[PDB]
């Protein structure tokens, strides 16, 4: 699924994702702008052998299973199938672990790159929220 721009907004407040850990509902839907252009289907592969998965663009190497990433964690104890579906709450419950892990929202590089700094807030202005 493709999402729309006020569409995965709204989904991810209902999710409790606006203002998780400080970070507002902009920087979320920027993130997932960038990381995936909004499409749930989205996949990576990196050069260390792990892959990136879904709206999110999860990586293998600690935080989903795949079967394919040797010497890997499965902290959010899912598939990484899981991360793929058009319901994005297996998404959401991972990234609030990811974004707990001390690190921020710098885990993900492109919301690093392309969001940090920037107004976010125009990633949700017209949305009815």
């Amino acid at each position: 699924k493709v999402f729309g721009r006020c569409e995965l907004a709204a989904a991810m407040k209902r999710h409790g994702l606006d203002n998780y850990r400080g970070y507002s509902l902009g920087n979320w839907v920027c993130a997932a702008k960038f990381e995936s252009n909004f499409n749930t289907q989205a996949t990576n592969r990196n050069t260390d052998g792990s892959t990136d998965y879904g709206i999110l663009q999860i990586n293998s190497r600690w935080w989903c299973n795949d079967g394919r990433t040797p010497g890997s964690r499965n902290l959010c104890n899912i598939p990484c199938s899981a991360l793929l579906s058009s319901d994005i709450t297996a998404s959401v419950n991972c990234a609030k672990k990811i974004v707990s892990d001390g690190n921020g929202m710098n885990a993900w590089v492109a919301w690093r790159n392309r969001c940090k700094g920037t107004d976010v807030q125009a990633w949700i202005r017209g949305c009815r929220l």
